[PDB]
């Protein structure tokens, strides 16, 4: 069984987008994945792409084409309209969560004047 907790909803917010932005295979989107990194402590990492992938598309956020041009075939996700609507959701939660970092750091920088 996989990864879950913040990590969880941070790696598939983050493959959801990766994708709208651009429609694309597992390998590839490892490589978009890396240079994403963390300026998040304890998170890493990144990992399971291909899983959280073939979840995304079992929920319906993604649909999938095989691009038989290359060898070998490489299977191609893209957003669907749910896909983008459970987008508008995470985007809605990182506005959450950004308004409580906010009010954190201004009851830091009055501890920090005291
Ligand atoms: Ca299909």
């Amino acid at each position: 069984r996989g990864g879950r907790g913040f990590r969880g909803w941070w790696l598939a917010s983050t493959i959801l987008l990766l994708v709208a932005e651009k429609p694309s295979h597992g390998y590839e989107l490892a490589e978009r994945l890396a240079e994403f990194g963390i300026e998040i402590p304890g998170i890493g990492h990144m990992g399971n792409i291909y899983r959280v992938l073939a979840d995304l598309e079992e929920s319906g956020f993604l649909s999938t084409e095989w691009d038989t041009t290359v060898s070998p075939p490489r299977k191609i996700y893209r957003i669907t309209p749910q896909g983008k609507l459970y987008l508008r959701e995470i985007l809605r939660s990182l506005e959450d969560m950004k308004r409580r970092i906010e009010t954190l750091e201004e009851r830091i920088k009055r501890v920090l004047q005291e």
